[PDB]
C-alpha cells in the first residue's frame, strides 16, 4: 500500500518527456508500466498483486516478432502516459485506468501480418472478424486475460463502471486500425474548425481518444532520430516478411512490403509522414495543445528522411 515504484534518476526525469525510449532491459519494462499507472492513475487504481499478474500474462501473449512485440506495447503505453500527464484535468478516472491498459493490450498476439494479408491468406480470424480483423482479436485476447483467475484488475468497479471501462478499451483498441484513422481525423478536423468540437459529447470524446490511440500507436516516428531510424528497420523486417508471404500466395506485394525495393524506403517514409503521421499530430495538437512536442519531433524526423534522399546522410539497413 505504501510501496511506490521508483526509477533511477535519468529514467525518473526522462520518462516524463514524450521522446523517452524505454531502453533494452526487458526486465525493467513491467516496473516502468507500474510506475506510469501509479503516477497517471493513483496507487489505489489497481491491486498491485493482480496488476503484476495481469502485466506478466499480457507479456506472455505478445510474440517474438521484430516490431509488433512487448516493447511496442510498453512504448505505446508510455506515449499515452505522457499525453495524460500533460492534460491532467481533461480525462475521467475511468479513462485514465482504461487507456493505459488499452495501450498495453492493443496488439496482443500480433503475428507480424496486416489485416490485408490475413484476408488474402483466408485466415480463420478473417472469417470471424470481417473488418478491423487483428484489432477485434486483440480486444478478445484482452477480455480473455482479464477473466483468468486473479487477473481481474477492475474487480473493485461497479457493474456499470466495469462495462464503461471495457467499452473505453474496446473502442481504443479498434481505433488502432489505421484504416479507420483517416476518416476519424477528417471529422475531427471539420469539428475543430467549424467549432462544433464538444468534449462533453460522448461521441466527440470517443473520436478524440481514437486519435490519441493513433498518435500513441505511431509514436516511434516521434523519437530522437537514432531511435526512429533503428525502429524503422524493425517495422520493415515485418513488412518484407509479409511481402515474401504475398509472393508465396502468387501476389506481387505493394512496394513498402517488397524487400527487392529497399531503395524506395526513404520516399515511402516521406509519404507516411505527409499522409499519416504529420496530419495525426497536427490535429492532436489543435485539440490538446500540450501534445505539440510530438508534432515537433515528427517534423524533425521528416526532415532527417528528406536529408537521407539528398544523400546528406544514410541508413546502412537501406
Ligand atoms: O512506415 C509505416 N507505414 C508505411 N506506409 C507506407 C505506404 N503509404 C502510406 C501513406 C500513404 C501512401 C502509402 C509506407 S511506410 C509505418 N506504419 C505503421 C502502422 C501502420 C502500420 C507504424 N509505423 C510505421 N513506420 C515507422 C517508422 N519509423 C519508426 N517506427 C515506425
Ligand atoms: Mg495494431
Ligand atoms: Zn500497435
Amino acid at each position: 500500500g505504501l510501496m511506490q515504484f521508483t526509477l533511477p534518476v535519468r529514467l525518473c526525469k526522462e520518462i516524463e518527456l514524450f521522446h523517452f525510449d524505454i531502453g533494452p532491459f526487458e526486465n525493467m519494462w513491467p516496473g516502468i508500466f507500474v510506475y506510469m499507472v501509479h503516477r497517471s492513475c493513483g496507487t489505489s487504481c489497481f491491486e498491485l498483486e493482480k496488476l503484476c499478474r495481469f502485466i506478466m500474462s499480457v507479456k506472455k501473449n505478445y510474440r517474438r516478432v521484430p516490431y509488433h512485440n512487448w516493447k511496442h506495447a510498453v512504448t505505446v503505453a508510455h506515449c499515452m502516459y505522457a499525453i495524460l500527464q500533460n492534460n491532467h484535468t481533461l480525462f475521467t478516472d475511468l479513462e485514465r485506468k482504461g487507456l493505459l491498459i488499452a495501450c498495453l493490450c492493443h496488439d496482443l498476439d500480433h503475428r507480424g501480418f496486416s489485416n490485408s494479408y490475413l484476408q488474402k491468406f483466408d485466415h480463420p480470424l478473417a472469417a470471424l472478424y470481417s473488418t478491423s480483423t487483428m484489432e477485434q482479436h486483440h480486444f478478445s485476447q484482452t477480455v480473455s486475460i482479464l477473466q483468468l483467475e486473479g487477473h481481474n484488475i477492475f474487480s473493485t468497479l461497479s457493474s456499470s463502471e466495469y462495462e464503461q471501462v471495457l467499452e473505453i478499451i474496446r473502442k481504443a483498441i479498434i481505433a488502432t486500425d489505421l484504416a479507420l484513422y483517416f476518416g476519424n481525423r477528417k471529422q475531427l478536423e471539420e469539428m475543430y474548425q467549424t467549432g462544433s468540437l464538444n468534449l462533453n459529447n460522448q461521441s466527440h470524446r470517443d473520436r478524440v481518444i481514437g486519435l490519441m490511440m493513433t498518435a500513441c500507436d505511431l509514436c516511434s516516428v516521434t523519437k530522437l532520430w537514432p531511435v526512429t531510424k533503428l525502429t524503422a528497420n524493425d517495422i520493415y523486417a515485418e513488412f518484407w516478411a509479409e511481402g515474401d508471404e504475398m509472393k508465396k500466395l502468387g501476389i506481387q506485394p505493394i512496394p513498402m512490403m517488397d524487400r527487392d525495393k529497399k531503395d524506395e524506403v526513404p520516399q515511402g517514409q516521406l509519404g507516411f509522414y505527409n499522409a499519416v503521421a504529420i496530419p495525426c499530430y497536427t490535429t492532436l495538437t489543435q485539440i490538446l495543445p500540450p501534445t505539440e512536442p510530438l508534432l515537433k519531433a515528427c517534423r524533425d524526423n521528416l526532415s532527417q528522411w528528406e536529408k537521407v534522399i539528398r544523400g546528406e546522410e544514410t541508413a546502412t539497413w537501406i
